C-alpha cells in the first residue's frame, strides 16, 4: 500500500571483528576476558579517558542506492540522517578531492532543474559542507517530487569521513533545517504535495538480518507488527526523542531523554550510569577495542525496561547480546555502550528497533512503538 | 676495620612474576605486548587513571639483616631502610595475627631494659605500626649501644606485607624528623657515643651473589669500589636527596630531585617525563600488571645520565632491564617506573645501587657514589 524502500546497513563492529581475525587478535580478546576472570586485578575494566567509546564506534550507516534526481535519472548513494531535515548531493562543480570519486549532480543535464543559487552551508557531527540551493525532481521508489535540496560545491571540511565513505549525499529524516533556510524535510514535503497519505515514516528492522532495514513512507503497514501500537509525544520540537524512565536492572534514571535512532548501532547510556550496571553484570571492556564482553550464559543480565506515562517497553538480553562466534561462542559482545551526550540522554538504537517496529509521525509529533512481526 | 653486616635482598618483581605464572597469565602478557607494539590502535600503551602504578606495593625492595637487642641478645631480622629514622621490633605484647610468626622482644628477659612507655604510631608506605618506646642494648655486627626504640604491639595495619615477608622490624638509616620523633637514628647515635669513626654508612651489592648485599657502618671499605668516589651535597634536610640534571635519551630534566633509597626496587621518574621516553623506546605497560616491557633486542635503549654540578653518573641498559626468562626470554622488563612523588622527583633505587657503591654521610650531609668493584 505505502512506499517501502529497502536499505543496507554498515555495522561498525563488522570491521572490528574483521580486524581481530585478520590481525590474529582472538587470543588477545580471550585472554583479556580470562584475566578479569582470574580475579587477579580486583575491579573489572570499563575503559579510560583515552580508552573510550567514540560516536564513530556506534554509527549504523543506512545506505540507499536507488534514488535518482532529474529528467535524466541521475543516480546517487544516500545515507539516511534521522537528526536533520536536509537533503544534499555533490555538484558536478565540486572541486574537492573528496568529490572526485562520487556520483555528481549535473543541473545542466536535467530539464526539470530549477535554479535557486542561494549560498548555504550545513554542519554535521562529522563536518561541514558548503554549496547552494537547487530544485529538481527527486525519485524514491514509486514516489517523485520537485524538492529544494543543497548542491554541494565544497566538501573539504567533511574530511576524512567523506573520501573514506561510500555515500554521495545525505537524506534527512529529521526535523531541523541545518541551514539559514527553513526547508521542510522530504517526508513532510511529500505530504504537502499530496503524494503520500500522512507525513510519517516507519522503520522495520528484521531481527534475522542485521544488515538490512526497511523504510516505509506515508503510512503504517500492519503486516510489520503484532499487538498494540502505542504512541509517545516528542519532548522536543526538533528531534525524535521522548521521555522515559529507564531501568537497567536495579539502576533507574527517571524521566530520561530517549533518542530513537536506527542510525545508532547500540543502546547508549551515560557512562556513569552504564558503568554501574556493567560492573554488577561482570561485563568488561577489552582494552583499546570497542568491545564490551561477557559470558553468553550470564544469567544475571536483566530485561531492560523503559516506562512512559502510559506504556512499558522491554528489551530482553537476546536483543542486546550477540555471541562472538568466530572468537569464542561462549563469549558475547554487548550492544549497550557508554555515550555522554548530556546528563540524561540515552539512545534507543538498532537493538531496540530489532524488537520494536517504529513509527515516526510528524503530524502527531510522536513516535509509535509495536512489537515487530518476524517475517 | 669498619663494621660490615650482610643482608638478604627481597625484590618485589619476583613475587609479581611468580603470581603471573601461578595464574597462567604468560599468554596474557605475551599477547598484550604483541597487541600494543603492533600499533593497531595507537602507539600505546602506558597505563591510565584506571591502570596505575602504586609505588608502595609495586616497588618495595627489602634489604634485611640480623640485629640483636638485650643482654641475652634476642635476634631480629631488620629491614635496613634509608627512608626512615625509627627502629622498631615486635613485642611479646603484640597480639596481632601477623606477629605470631615473628621474633618477639621480651623486655623482662633483658637486664639492660629501661622502661619508657610513651605510645606512638609510625607509618611506612601505605602501612602503620603502633607501640611504645623502650630502651635497651642494641647489637649490630660487632657494635653495641644503649638505644631508644619502639616495641610494636599492633601491626594489623602493616598487612599484608608483614605476614608475607621475613623481616621482624625496621632499622632506620634516614634522618631525624622532629614532626615524628626526637630520637637520633642509630648511626648518628653510634658516632655520638664514640663507637664508630664517622656517622656514615654504605651499601655494596656484589654482582656475584645477587641475593645478598653488605651494609658497612662507620667508614668506607676500599675493597668495595673502584675509581673515584665523589660526593653530592643533599638538597633536603630530611631525605637523602640531591640536585641532578637527568637524561633519559634525548629527554632531559633540569634541576631534578633524586632520592637514593634502599627501599625502592626501581629507578622512578615523573610520569609525564617517563612516558615520553617509553613511547619513543617502544616500551609498553602490560595492562593491570606492574610490568613495563620491550623486546630484549631493542637497540634504541640508551645509557641514562645523571649530571651534577661537578660529576656525571651513568646507568647502562644492562642495569635497568632484565629478560623475562620464565615468561618469554625474548622480552625484557624495565626497572624504571612512573611515579609522581613530588615535583621533579626521581628515586634512585636498586638498579642504581647495583652499579654504584653508595655512601650516606650524616656529617657531610651528602651522598657519595663510586663504581662498585665487581672483579
Amino acid at each position: 500500500k505505502h512506499t517501502t524502500i529497502g536499505f543496507k546497513i554498515d555495522r561498525p563492529h563488522d570491521k572490528v571483528l574483521s580486524s581481530v581475525l585478520k590481525n590474529k587478535l582472538s587470543t588477545y580478546v580471550k585472554e583479556s576476558f580470562k584475566f578479569f576472570k582470574s580475579g587477579y586485578a580486583q575491579k573489572g575494566y570499563l575503559g579510560s579517558e583515552n580508552d573510550s567509546i567514540e560516536l564513530d564506534d556506534v554509527a549504523n550507516l543506512m545506505f540507499y542506492g536507488e534514488g535518482q534526481i532529474g529528467t535524466n535519472k541521475q543516480p546517487f548513494m544516500f545515507i539516511f540522517d534521522t537528526g536533520s531535515a536536509n537533503l544534499w548531493v555533490p555538484s558536478v562543480n565540486c572541486d574537492s578531492i573528496g568529490c572526485s570519486t562520487k556520483h555528481l549532480y549535473d543541473a545542466s543535464a536535467s530539464k526539470s532543474y530549477e535554479k535557486d543559487g542561494t549560498k548555504v552551508e550545513i554542519s554535521y557531527g562529522s563536518g561541514t559542507v558548503r554549496g547552494y540551493f537547487s530544485k529538481d525532481v527527486i525519485s524514491l521508489g514509486d514516489l517523485s517530487l520537485p524538492y529544494k535540496f543543497i548542491e554541494v560545491t565544497d566538501a573539504d571540511d567533511l574530511e576524512p569521513i567523506y573520501s573514506g565513505s561510500e555515500f554521495d549525499g545525505i537524506l534527512g529524516l529529521g526535523w531541523k533545517d541545518l541551514s539559514i533556510g527553513s526547508i521542510d524535510p522530504v517526508v513532510v514535503e511529500l505530504k504537502k504535495q499530496n503524494k503520500i497519505d500522512n507525513a510519517l515514516f516507519t522503520f522495520y528492522l528484521p531481527v534475522h538480518d542485521k544488515h538490512v532495514g526497511y523504510l516505509t513512507i506515508g503510512g503504517i503497514e500492519s503486516d510489520f507488527y503484532e499487538g498494540p501500537l502505542t504512541y509517545e509525544k516528542l519532548n522536543h520540537d526538533l528531534y525524535w526523542q521522548i521521555d522515559l524512565d529507564i531501568h537497567f536492572g536495579k539502576y533507574v534514571m527517571q524521566k530520561a531523554n530517549a533518542v530513537v535512532d536506527s542510525g545508532t548501532s547500540t543502546i547508549t547510556a551515560p557512562t556513569s550510569f552504564l558503568n554501574k550496571f556493567f560492573r554488577d553484570m561482570n561485563v568488561i571492556k577489552v582494552p583499546f577495542l570497542p568491545l564490551y564482553v561477557t559470558t553468553c550464559d550470564n544469567d544475571d543480565l536483566p530485561t531492560l525496561e523503559f516506562h512512559s506515562r502510559n506504556n512499558k517497553y522491554t528489551l530482553e538480553p537476546e536483543f542486546y547480546m550477540d555471541p562472538l562466534s568466530d572468537i569464542d561462542p561462549a563469549l558475547c559482545m554487548l550492544y549497550i555502550l557508554p555515550v555522554d551526550i548530556d546528563d540524561n540522554t540515552f539512545i534507543l538504537g538498532d537493538p531496540f528497533m530489532r524488537k520494536y517496529f517504529t513509527v515516526f509521525d510528524y503530524e502527531k509529533e510522536s513516535v509509535g512503538f509495536a512489537v515487530a512481526k518476524n517475517l
